């Protein structure tokens, strides 16, 4: 199970801004495979007060991206995407529901998985101007607070939208790195979660984080896919990481 | 949105063991209403060394039960069920937003809860004969550790059984008394979990809980109706009760 979120240094004001995207088993950072390369055709993007801008896909490893010219102090995003793919699925095997899950017809689904993290450069920077604002991802969590100013045991809100509207009742889990250190023989699980709790009528939920760390908050949104002639079912995965205390 | 869950007073060996039937929004009680009655038409249960008995509803209000005997140092488990009842469901057109809707017609549901209560008596009961056993709740949490035996931080294994058998990738949640109580209100849920994980190919998950406290965990299985000339779909809702720490 890959899942895409996305990881920045710790940077300050005037010096360029490394970030890494990450395709696989949150918090483990893998190169991205020959054969998954054409999903991540578009670069990672930082998000300022200029908007959006391209980064550049530099470093060691081929998840490593910079910003293209050295940033700032202030509190803005960088966000990440696997372009849509398609694939053939079916149905069956349930423990008590039925054997004959209608006896095979197959269906096209079409996957999208989207990354954002909230970036703080600059030791005071706790701007929400940037941060609060959509970027347009088919499903978004928006947090509506910066989580710089966000203590273990207290609320940060944040706003699930799918397709530009709010969610409501969508499921908003966040995990830790270092909450979960079972290895790879999941193989077929995500990573235990430190919180879970489902959006009101708003599209808002509030994180309540127990530890101090790099978290990770995930939503995950199946619909059917807008153009029924083309394809039947769309899955949507995203993630905000952002950082609590430490 | 009333669910099922057990919670138990701190019991000492020679005393009486008093349990609460929680029916409504963990952890506030609340007497079971009049016209609910009917749905808890059997008495909790003790479980120990002999078995199931019957536990003895008596206190201030209906919820309250106790044991039939004082009970002596040991590691129990106190069950509470939801006896299954049947609703029409029609899916007719409702509530939004990603598929399209709507396949217009009336079906019939059962609705079955259950809970269970890990109660140690004495304060260095730590057993786990009689609580890692199925006492054979259509959907059931059977702790295969005893939760005296956890701190903050450590696993609590559990396993999900359907039917009789392991549920496999089955959604687990856990939360705590006080985890969230901000705003709480009659019209102001306070569902908020502090985890979630899914079970494995062997029914099993591994809780993480992250403060001490008066916990639950939860887990919820739909599926077909075992017998479809009487009514379609089973809808199980099951907790598990413990302190930790």
């Amino acid at each position: 199970v890959h899942r895409v979120w996305v990881e920045t240094a710790h940077t300050h004001g005037g010096e360029y801004l490394k970030a890494d995207l990450g395709y696989g088993e949150f918090p483990e950072l893998e190169p991205i495979a020959k054969d998954r390369l054409h999903i991540f055709s578009k670069p990672m993007q930082l998000v300022t007060e200029k908007g959006k801008e391209n980064m550049i896909q530099r470093g060691t490893y081929n998840y490593q991206y910079r910003s293209n010219r050295p940033v700032k102090d202030g509190s803005y995003l960088v966000t990440a995407e696997y372009q849509p793919t398609f694939r053939s699925k079916n149905k069956a095997g349930w423990k008590q529901a039925g054997i004959k899950e209608m006896p095979d017809a197959s269906y096209c689904e079409q996957t999208r998985m989207f990354g954002k993290n909230i970036v703080n450069v600059g030791h005071e920077s706790a701007d929400t101007a940037i941060i609060t604002k959509p970027v347009g991802q088919n499903l978004e969590i928006v947090p509506l607070d910066n989580p710089a100013n966000i203590h273990v045991g207290e609320r940060f809100k944040v706003r699930v939208l799918f397709r530009g509207e709010p969610l409501p009742n969508a499921t908003v889990t966040a995990t830790f790195d270092g909450f979960d250190t079972s290895d790879r023989s999941k193989t077929h699980k995500t990573e235990a979660q430190a919180f879970s709790d489902t959006t009101d009528g708003k599209g808002e939920v509030d994180i309540i984080p127990l530890r101090q760390g790099f978290w990770k908050a995930s939503v995950e949104y199946k619909a059917d896919f807008p153009d029924q002639s083309l394809c039947q079912k769309q899955a949507n995965y995203t993630t905000l990481t952002f950082q609590i205390g430490h």
